[PDB]
This record gives structure tokens, C-alpha cells and sequence, in this order.
DNA sequence: GCCG
DNA sequence: CAGTACG
DNA sequence: CGGCCGATACTG
């Protein structure tokens, strides 16, 4: 990054929009934020900022005043909720729309919401481990989750193909979490497994916490949820893991290396082509009303690999290492 | 907020 | 359904 | 004007 100095004032109020609830203007900031630091060379006039895609006339204002006051005048009447909107809705499970109703109930702190606020299942785990969601992994500790699941599920079934994604995949030294995705070369063996698989690692006490696991349906997709490894100074670390059938594999492991701003960069370009993109499949023709909502299925290409759906897309390919954005 |  | 979440 | 990713996947 060229232009820390910006993207560090920036994302105050990109923040404070997305806390507040005004996501559009927040992603305004954060595809403002993505292109800076992603310039090949700091900024240094208004005209040079109108030039790069993402940047426009007010915000490049607002990049001149900062080149040219060191500050942003701007950051000085952020409402005083901030603060509070950010600590409440950084607790898994609640949002912008939680968080404003706690604080317009009077809640301040995180002591409130213990013993005041009505938490959902959800929101109770992510109270309990409020700190330790916002810590980030040594990509090692990635490497010793994943294959406690991968050797937990081949030790049901030896074909299960097991990959470790997101910021994993991309080669970042940490983690947020670690995305394990899981599929079966014969298209079928996939089936029905996240309920053998859970148990196991239940068994051995590996997963402390369930978030979303729906158990009761034998289409289950994905399972968020909290594990910790065994042995001391050991944290909860978040594990997210999808099953998905092999057909779908090109496009789920594409969806699960993300990044997320890579992938809706990548999704709004299928759109343009007429086309529709997923973590389950790549259409071509697709039915859209309107306002650009799919309502009628198109074609589903054959994706056996990325690299397909990049061809597909008319784009070079781009390791996982690139697709940080 | 940005862009067409 | 609205809310929140995944990349 | 109006889309900004996904006819995305759970929860209650
Ligand atoms: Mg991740
Ligand atoms: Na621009
Ligand atoms: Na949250
Ligand atoms: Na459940």
C-alpha cells in the first residue's frame, strides 16, 4: 500500500456508514479504499485520483484535503453511537439493525448487553468469545484444523477430497477463521456426511460451539461453528466448512477462496455477459426482471476446473495469491 | 459513497 | 419474511 | 434513476 495515509482515514468513516446501517455508501468507501491500496503509486493530485475507477469527484476531495491537510475534517462530527454500534455489532450474530436497537434501549457497553439485552443463540456464543473472534490464526494453526476435519472425514470415507480456502488458500501468514471445503470425485459419496462428520469431531471435543448447522435437513450446505485444538495456550478459533457436490466443486472453491471482494467483482462481470455467477454454478443466458434479478434459469456451464470459469468469463486466470482484495 |  | 452471515 | 453478488445459506 502506496497510500496508507488515506486508506487509514477512509476507513474510519466507511466504518461508521457501515455500522450506521448506510451500506451502499459504506461499500462506496470500501471499493474507494480497495483501489488505493491497490494503486501501483501514491496519490498526489485531484485529477490523478477522477483517473482511478472507484475514485470520484467528492471523494477525491476528500483524498486532496487529506494530501493536503493531513487530516479530514470530516472524522471530527462522526455521531458519538459509533463507537458503541461498532463494539455491539461486533458480536457474531448481531448487525447494524441489533445493534441500534440495543443502543437506542440505553445499552453502552458489552456489561449491558451481558445482563440486559435479549441474545439469540447466536449472539450468546459470540458474546463468549468476543475476543477471541476478533484474533486472527498463524496460518499453521489453519494447517492443524484442517486436517483434524480432513482426518476425521476420511476416516469415514477415504475418497472425501478436503481443502483449506479463504485467506488460507490465498497464502496470508494469518487467518481469520479457517474455510474447510468438502466434496467426493464419484458425485455422490458427499451426500448426508455433515452428520457423521460433526459427531466425530464432537467426539474427540474438538468443536466447542455450533452458529449455523442445520442438522435436521439432509441437505445441509455449510456449518459455522467454534473448535479448538487440543493441548495449552490454545484459543476458539472459528471453523466454517461446506460439503458440496463434485459437480459444483470449480465453482464452490472459487466462491470459498474468494476473496469476497474479489468474488462480487467477478460475479458483477458475469452479469454484464448475460450470465449469472455463484458458488454453485456458472449460467449463461440467465432470465433477469427489470431491475437485474435472476427469475428464469439460464444454461449451466461445464466448470470442471477455475481456470474454466475464468476462460468462460473472457478473464486471464489469477492464482488465489492474486485474488486478494 | 461510484458509475452508467 | 428480516436479519445476519459466508467468500 | 437505480444498481452496487449471490434466483447465495440458516435462523426464528
Ligand atoms: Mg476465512
Ligand atoms: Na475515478
Ligand atoms: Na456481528
Ligand atoms: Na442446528
Amino acid at each position: 500500500n502506496h497510500n496508507l495515509h488515506i486508506t487509514e482515514k477512509l476507513e474510519v468513516l466507511a466504518k461508521a456508514y457501515s455500522v450506521q446501517g448506510d451500506k451502499w455508501r459504506a461499500l462506496g468507501y470500501a471499493k474507494a479504499i480497495n483501489a488505493l491500496k491497490s494503486f501501483h503509486k501514491p496519490v498526489t493530485s485531484y485529477q490523478e485520483a477522477c483517473s482511478i475507477p472507484g475514485i470520484g469527484k467528492r471523494m477525491a476531495e476528500k483524498i486532496i484535503e487529506i494530501l493536503e491537510s493531513g487530516h479530514l475534517r470530516k472524522l471530527d462530527h462522526i455521531s458519538e453511537s459509533v463507537p458503541v454500534l461498532e463494539l455491539f455489532s461486533n458480536i457474531w450474530g448481531a448487525g447494524t439493525k441489533t445493534a441500534q436497537m440495543w443502543y437506542q434501549q440505553g445499552f453502552r457497553s458489552l456489561e449491558d448487553i451481558r445482563s440486559q439485552a435479549s441474545l439469540t443463540t447466536q449472539q450468546a456464543i459470540g458474546l463468549k468469545h468476543y475476543s477471541d473472534f476478533l484474533e486472527r490464526m498463524p496460518r499453521e494453526e489453519a494447517t492443524e484444523i484442517e486436517q483434524t476435519v480432513q482426518k476425521a472425514a476420511q476416516a469415514f470415507n477415504s475418497g472425501l477430497l478436503c481443502v483449506a480456502c479463504g485467506s488460507y488458500r490465498r497464502g496470508k501468514a494469518t487467518c481469520g477463521d479457517v474455510d474447510v471445503l468438502i466434496t467426493h470425485p464419484d458425485g455422490r459419496s458427499h451426500r448426508g456426511i455433515f452428520s457423521r462428520l460433526l459427531d466425530s469431531l464432537r467426539q474427540e471435543g474438538f468443536l466447542t460451539d455450533d452458529l449455523v448447522s442445520q442438522e435436521e435437513n439432509g441437505q445441509q450446505q455449510k456449518y459455522l461453528g467454534v473448535c479448538r485444538l487440543p493441548g495449552p495456550g490454545r484459543r476458539h478459533r472459528r471453523l466454517d466448512i461446506i460439503v458440496v457436490p463434485y459437480s459444483e466443486f470449480a465453482c464452490a472453491l472459487l466462491y470459498f477462496t474468494g476473496s469476497a471482494h474479489f468474488n462480487r467483482s467477478m460475479r458483477a462481470l458475469a452479469k454484464t455477459k448475460g450470465m449469472s455467477l455463484s458458488e454453485h454454478a456458472l449460467s449463461t443466458a440467465v432470465v433477469r426482471n427489470t431491475h437485474g434479478c435472476k427469475v428464469g434459469p439460464g444454461r449451466v456451464l461445464p466448470t470442471p476446473t477455475e481456470k474454466d470459469v475464468f476462460r468462460l468469463l473472457g478473464l486471464p486466470y489469477r492464482e488465489p495469491a492474486e485474488r486478494d482484495w
